């Protein structure tokens, strides 16, 4: 009934124009805590369908969510209908990029937590990703049936266990956002927490129990008596959870002004800032592109969040960084399960658009070319595992290049390196599963048979000392650049890594952040380029033509950051300082082909003078094992160059927290299973890049150079600079 496609078309299209009645939400959780069962049962309970959501063949075969999925529901609350745009997100750490992209589109998050496992490593990760986006969280504690049936827990004890979960989530919130904790605090008594069984279609909350005249003792009886279906009639999952969504997650009128504080360095008082804050359909277009996907019938689809304005077929918008207007072909919304085309979409909605040929993940699409773009969408960690990929058949060579480029466009937590001169392309990602799924879907969906090499790690290059000034010279000798280099301080690197500083911020705003983190006032005032992991500082004054030349100097800097001089691995942790410069007065002698090499070579040589070295990625590993198998678990992790960071005993089980190099964790799944007779449960989180041992530098570098087909000799500064 309510979910009839044409009755939902009319109901959604009516609600679409009423931002008060919209809720843009993501469902987020540690792996297997029940996101998709919840999403599926909300859709079913709400009438939108008759697990549906895991559409991909591999998601059903593996019982894992691989891609974010967009659906919507219409839900009545206090005699009014509301449009709930829902994004179900992957739990596995390898697909975390989908969580980060989903979080940019939504204003509220249902954090799902398993009552049995409690808060887990990615519970913290997704909560942090929500709070960094100014997304409001509520809590659904799931699998309460198991808590009741497998632990036979009494009304008072089950309560104590559920309360501990709530307190833990609140502690995480308070630690992440101390200044907004009071507003964000989860209170079971008002109803910001619900508890239930997504699998069995029931849920309760403290206020709902105090009104249904139902107690927790009755819930235990329903489960013990194998009458959970009768419980689902009295305490419907969709009614309790969707009510909580409407009552506690924000509409776009409430949320957009909060979202733009963190996703946009523009002025909230500018014309576009006010239109976005007011969710104005008659403002100019401001569209945040969060996802690129490929449709069988429609072609490429750009999904995103429309903050201001109205979109319709034929309307033209600029794409940030690109010169020409792109023309919308179709616009669509998610209506229950289905992405349906509509005549026009308005601010406040999550939208799907075709025709934006230049759009990428993170693009700003706008009516005015000059609009300040939204911030990039940055994932919590970067690629650490790589394989070589090659077509099995010479007729598929050009197609494989298009396929790999499209794969990385659709998931920028992958990094593709095309080689059209050998065909041995490189694919880097977050983990082995990440790359296994990509390879499978190339063969299945794109019909290109491929080989992949054994996985290897991706290192990072950095420096470990100060060097300079070092002079780089243009090929015509007319232009000179004098560079000093040193490692970033940890607190500064964190600001850069977290995007807390930006060249888009007011100079005063940015410099105060840097100085409070320990940077001197001249370096803070001189910062001119903040890359993803490195900074460039201009210490000069009065050098004529330098401002117009600085973009070329920074291009040379970016070229080095893509692959450092030790082994062509990505560079991180650099503070590069321009101390002096000499420029020819005529622009014909200081164009890109003159200035870019001069900047690049000075930085390359300075790195080799500054104790250049390699960093290797480490994972944090969390191993939950019964006491009987703790010896095998400890031995397995310590045999892989692992170090134990913590051991916590809870009952007759131990939670081991350890760290180990990614390069030492291949085959861990099978080895930890046999070492513990299948009893270990384990998860991971990326820890960071750490310095390789000093007496392994030459051999590590030579091995990388060998793998890449580079010169079999250690680089030296004279390879880059000459008299
Ligand atoms: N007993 C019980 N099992 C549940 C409940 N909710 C989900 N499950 C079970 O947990 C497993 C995972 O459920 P699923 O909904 O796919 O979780 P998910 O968090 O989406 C998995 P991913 O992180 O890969 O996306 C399934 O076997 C499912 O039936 C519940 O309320 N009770
Ligand atoms: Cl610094
Ligand atoms: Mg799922």
């Amino acid at each position: 009934g309510m979910g009839r496609r044409k009755k939902m078309v009319e109901r959604v299209t009516t609600l679409m124009d009423k931002p008060e009645f919209i809720r843009n939400i993501g469902i987020v959780a540690h792996i297997d805590h029940g996101k998709t069962t919840l999403s599926d049962n909300l859709l079913a309970g709400a009438g939108m369908i008759s697990l549906f959501m895991d559409f991909d063949e591999e998601e059903q075969k593996r019982g894992i969510t691989i891609d974010s999925a967009n659906v919507s529901m219409v839900h009545e609350y206090e005699g009014k209908e509301y449009l709930i745009n829902l994004i179900d997100t992957p739990g596995h750490v390898d697909f975390g990029g989908d969580v980060t992209r989903a979080m940019r589109a939504v204003d509220g998050a249902v954090v799902v937590v398993d009552a049995v496992e409690g808060a887990m490593p990615q519970t913290e990760t997704v909560l942090r990703q929500a709070l960094r986006e100014n997304v409001v969280p509520i809590l659904f504690i799931n699998k309460v049936d198991r808590l009741i049936m497998e632990l036979k827990l009494t009304p008072q004890d089950m309560q104590i266990r559920l309360g501990a979960v709530i307190d833990k989530i609140n502690k995480l919130i308070k630690g992440m956002k101390p200044d907004s904790y009071d507003g964000l605090r989860l209170d079971a008594a008002v109803g910001k927490v619900a508890f239930g069984s997504a699998l069995n279609n029931w849920a309760i909350s403290v206020p709902f129990m105090k009104k249904t005249g139902i107690g927790f003792k009755e819930v235990i009886e329903y489960c013990m008596e194998d009458q959970q279906q009768k419980l689902a009639e009295r305490c419907p999952l969709h009614a309790v959870v969707n009510d909580m969504v409407i009552r506690f997650l924000p509409n776009p009128v409430q949320a957009q002004k909060e979202r733009i504080k963190v996703i946009w360095h523009g002025d909230k008082g500018s014309e576009i800032g006010k239109s976005m804050a007011n969710v104005d359909p008659n403002g100019k277009v401001a569209l945040m592109i969060t996802d690129i996907s490929t449709d069988p019938h429609a072609g490429e689809v750009a999904t995103g969040r429309l903050f201001s304005g109205t979109l319709e077929r034929g309307k033209e918008v600029y794409i940030s960084g690109m010169p020409n207007p792109n023309r919308i072909q179709q616009v669509g919304l998610f209506m229950g399960p289905e992405r349906i085309e509509v005549d026009r979409i308005t601010a406040g909605n999550i939208v799907a658009v075709t025709g934006l040929a230049d759009a990428i993940v993170g693009s700003t699409a706008s009516t005015d070319k000059a609009m300040v773009p939204f911030e990039s969408i940055r994932h919590v960690s970067e690629p650490v595992v790589t394989v070589a990929v090659e077509a099995k058949h010479m007729k598929d060579l050009p197609k494989l290049v298009e396929v790999l480029r499209q794969v990385a466009k659709e998931d920028p937590t992958l990094k593709v390196t095309i080689n059209q001169e050998t065909g041995e392309h490189l694919l880097a990602g977050m983990g082995e599963l990440h790359l296994e799924i990509v390879a499978h879907r190339i063969q299945r969906d794109k019909h290109v048979e491929i080989t992949t090499s054994k996985p290897l790690v991706v290192y990072r290059e950095t420096v470990s000392a100060h060097a300079g000034p070092v002079e780089g010279k243009s090929p015509n000798r007319h232009n000179r650049f004098y560079i000093e280099i040193e490692p970033l301080q940890p607190a500064i690197f964190e600001l850069v890594r977290n995007g807390e500083i930006s060249m888009k911020q007011q100079e005063v705003e940015r410099r105060d952040i840097l100085m409070k983190a320990g940077m001197s006032k001249e370096e803070a005032k001189g910062i001119t380029h903040i890359s993803e992991n490195n900074i460039f500082i201009d210490m000069t004054k009065g050098i004529q033509y330098l401002n117009e030349t600085m973009e070329l100097v920074l291009e040379g800097f970016e070229e080095v950051i893509k692959g450092g001089p030790l082994s062509r691995e990505p560079v991180m942790g650099l503070k590069v300082k321009l101390m002096d410069a000499k420029l020819h007065e005529d622009s014909i002698n200081r164009g890109p082909a003159q200035v870019i090499p001069a900047s690049r070579q000075a930085i390359q040589a300075a790195m080799l003078m500054a104790g250049a070295t390699l960093l290797e990625p480490f994972q944090k590993v969390f191993i939950h094992v019964p006491q009987e198998q703790m010896g095998g678990a400890m031995r397995e992790i310590q045999g892989r160059r692992g170090a134990i960071l913590d051991m916590k005993t809870e009952g007759d089980t131990t939670i081991i927290e350890a760290k180990a190099p990614v390069a030492q964790l291949f085959g861990f799944a099978g080895d930890i299973r046999s070492a513990t007779e299948g009893r270990a449960m384990w998860s991971t989180e990326f820890l960071g890049f750490e310095p390789i041992p000093a007496n392994m530098l030459a051999e590590t570098v030579m091995g990388i150079r060998q793998r890449k087909g580079l010169k079999l000799e250690m680089p030296k500064p004279s390879d880059f600079i000459s008299p």
